[PDB]
């Protein structure tokens, strides 16, 4: 009913990941940026605003969650936009129809909303960022930048599996400084992924408080970017694969009492509960905000697992695991 | 430490399933399971029971059985009637299936179920007579009667073959009179499925006093009263008989997102008043109330994908209910307008 | 057409209440209502019924009756036992109360309930024998037995030889009920968890005659002895329950339980005993929020003081509601477990 | 890192409230709280924060303030404007309430908030300038602007009751607004703007759906920042503005004088049909069949916007709908300070 551009951020606490829905006032068209596999929240919000999801875009090939972009194209018959700024080996493969490979300085329109594609390598070689201008409202200046894992609140992305990426990052940071200081920064990840809890920042504020914007010695920049960065959890290589090549469409599935106990098993209860009594061979991964961060070190994508917890707790963990592209929970068992 | 017993009723299907559990061993059985096993599983968990068995009274014509799903997903033993001819009996049964005969005994832990062949509604219909032997009972407690005996009425035979069924029903009623009048009657269907009671349970003695079928002593009169004025079966009944005899895909929930094309049979889930006040052309109003399945069954084409009209949540509920009659092919939805 | 029936079971109270409804008139009755009436109301609405009546089998010792709430909030007629002496009977009753006695008949639309005085558990205990006259039935269908007859056992003389007097009345009450048709159902007021109550929600008189000890013991002395002997001490909230059910308490309303602004001498930790062992705040009492929650907290609950709870917001909201079912509305706040 | 920040938006109220928290000390503050505090509490619990503070930007006209509930239920320190005259300020406030003035600093753990008096929408309106000092920041991050600055527009002076009317009221409020805008321009252009209201209300058609903006962006696109002629500014601000719905006048009084603590309550079937009654179903359901005398107020995003024109705070009211829908509507009405739903009837 209101004619102002629609914008809403969606945050997943386990993944520490931010996706966004933008929608055009005039035409009803809408786009999801960096979608997760479960599209239901975006859909319900679009319904409530009278918007139709017709587009989806992605900042880069994610290492820490399973993208829902192919699901958007297939289930919603939407046009999708992904980076074409890659070499022949590490670029997107098996993409559906309606897939547009975008390059630096390309413009994407979502109704009257204009997004300019900026190639911002460093975190990954194909990383792109999207500069939004609300042209439907007559704006002649940009409003904000969907920065993916290029720029975070109070930090910047690390080159994933380094000097080559670090050097790319330094250059991307130098060129992004040219954008107006009043633009908002809409990052792809936040606190828990260090990273700010505040879901958004501004370019000018980052220039004042983000170390990456004040360090102009390339060698010092590279050293600080790469130095003492923890080794990535084991599930990252698998995510890169499923995001580069695609996986099965997302569907919920039943998790009933386990038929075979000889499986890698994770106990979802509190550390206090587990400590108070637990079955042997099971690994305690409490289903709190650190669940994914912890479970990635033990999760084998080529094996079925059982979970220990009550039916409801198990169904929540099951869902969260599907968000990192794991659809193979074989069953569950109650704690004794 | 007493035998566990719990009835589960689906209001759209007007169907009753049960969970019984052994107090000594923890073994439990589901009788006449629907495709979504979650409610039985949740209750079993709460009571410290493990679902190790499931049984079915007959090849249902009004909902999609979850019996095969029990055997495959829970690795439980399943018990179905082996009292059939060579063409209408259960087919393609999965691992862990046991075909039972009249007088067989099934033990769920220390609970004993005696299988009674009670044909009429269908030629293979069986009823399960329960005795709480784990409590030391020397007498039966009740009968899981499926669609043989209801509260206040009895099942109708399917389509000649209608008269043969009528005669089998008369004979089954006569045989069941010998059981104690104090046993409970646990029917397979209730109010809304013929006119069944809302009360979920009866007793043989009370049925003998109030159920017309226990007072009609003449076969010709019994038959005429049974197979006269029988309404036409809804069109989904043949599909149900087929998927219950031969099987269908395992139950899984699925996503129903905004429809890409309007080119399908489309059901509007809103109230009849809302539909009257305003609707899209080319749709069929089937309000999502207790009569939802009874109504949609006339129109549902199992060979086609359909669209629904309603908000996201209303659509998700209707989708699930449709899966209970074995329909897994909703293509998408659209908002009312 | 022609009669609705539905049992409602609360797992913490191990208590069974029922809703019956006449489909001819739309009138409905709640038997042994708890304080929160929402479930009955929702079911009545789904069935096209209007709750116009409520009845209670006796003055309950193990939960807070919602009978007075039904009377005041739904302007319904309520029926309670008038089989009492001058001091232990209902007091302060609202003007839509009807006191019933042995052999009176209550009609819910066309449904007929005959009241039977079945003393023993309490001196005023009554049972309701239902006949579905709306469907032309000329025989009874079942008995709402309250705490007189349970599945596989019978109630004990409410500890108000004083128990000996109740046990003798129980013996005569059992004797008097044997005359009813063996095919009637038995719809008890409590089930598994309250000493030896069946999980199955209903039974039949003939089945109980075969399996329930009380029906086979015909020697009065022996019966009395087995009844009153080795009976566990009741938790302390039973006396509070008898008082609020006889005199009435405030109407039920939900209320907010936010983070505690101060500590309280009675602070109950709702987590599992294993979780409590693994770490807890001192000065607290562990009462896990499982099926034995009420049976445990009853020993410690002081109705004249405010209490605190330990657990997450949602766990706390659930326990708060369960405590309101035993007439406790004074939780002051909560704190997260540390 | 050193600071938690979360916005809470009520779609029916078109209202934005915020929770900020100091990760170093655990202290946390709610800005412009609604009456139901559960959402703030749940989020604080998840983050390991303790709600120790609450502040309010001004005397609200469009929802019922939870600020007194915060002080009473949570024993928190509360901060409200003392920039009012001796008659139009807050009354009946809990003991120890802090009446803040221009330039006062409020610390939430290591987070610093500077109170800025920004009159215009109301004479007492204040805005809060946040600096993340726990993270060592030397520059402000954002401004909690209430109804002073919106995304794409600015507040209009709240109207006065006919009985206590003053001839140049809309205009002297407009002048204050022009000066408040003038003063805010000196802040860094990269600060965020965190408004108290956004899209959804006919009384703010220009308000952004985006929950936040920046000062520099508003300087480029918000008319209020480019109009430097005072007379033209005043005229545009106060000319041809729609009449506010009737509940606004009542909300202002409830907020100025306080009301009973928030508590959920039961709404059960009612047989009394001699009450003002609202039918919560869709307009098409209502058209398909309804009872005469009832007023259709569909329980959609526009529920409050529409019901404000008919709600009588002095009467008990019935609702028509199913049990669950009635309970949702009942809760939403409590968010505008109405606790007197007497019961419901199912639709016929
Ligand atoms: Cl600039
Ligand atoms: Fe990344
Ligand atoms: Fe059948
Ligand atoms: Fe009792
Ligand atoms: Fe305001
Ligand atoms: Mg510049
Ligand atoms: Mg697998
Ligand atoms: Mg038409
Ligand atoms: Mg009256
Ligand atoms: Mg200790």
């Amino acid at each position: 009913q209101s004619n102002a551009m629609f914008f809403k951020q969606f945050y997943d606490k386990h993944l520490s990941q931010a996706s966004y829905l933008i929608g055009c006032q005039k035409t009803g068209e809408a786009m999801i940026i960096d979608p997760i596999r479960d599209l239901s929240s975006y859909i319900r919000v679009a319904d409530e605003e009278g918007l139709t999801i017709t587009h989806a875009a992605e900042t880069h090939i994610h290492a820490d969650f399973a993208s829902g972009i192919r699901d958007v194209a297939i289930k919603l018959n939407a046009n999708i936009y992904v980076s074409g700024e890659s070499d022949d080996t590490l670029g997107y493969k098996n993409m559906p129809n309606h897939t547009h490979f975008v390059q630096h300085n390309d413009d994407i329109y979502v109704g009257n909303i204009k997004l300019k594609v900026l190639h911002t390598p460093g975190h990954t070689p194909e990383s792109i960022s999207f500069l939004l201008t609300d042209e439907g409202a007559g704006a002649q200046v940009p409003m904000g930048l969907f920065s993916g894992d290029f720029i975070f609140v109070g930090d910047i992305g690390r080159p994933d599996l380094s000097e080559i990426g670090a050097k790319q990052m330094f250059k991307s940071i130098e060129s992004i400084k040219d954008l107006p200081d009043y633009i908002q920064i809409w990052p792809g990840h936040g606190a828990g992924s260090s990273l700010g809890a505040i879901p958004t920042s501004t370019l000018g504020y980052e220039k004042q408080t983000n170390w990456a914007f004040s360090e102009n010695n390339e060698a010092t920049f590279i050293d600080k970017l790469i130095s003492d960065q923890p080794a990535p959890p084991h599930h990252f290589a698998q995510m890169k694969k499923i995001n580069q090549f695609g996986m099965n469409l997302y569907q919920p599935y039943t998790v009933y009492p386990a038929t075979n106990t000889n499986r890698l098993t994770f106990d979802l209860r509190s550390k206090e509960a587990y400590h108070g009594g637990h079955i042997e061979g099971t690994i305690n991964i409490p289903y709190d905000k650190n669940f994914i961060n912890q479970i990635g070190w033990y999760l084998n994508y080529d094996q079925e697992i059982n979970l220990i917890g009550d039916y409801h707790l198990v169904s929540k963990a099951t869902h969260t695991l599907q968000l990192i592209g794991y659809d193979d929970i074989a069953g569950y068992q109650l704690p004794q």
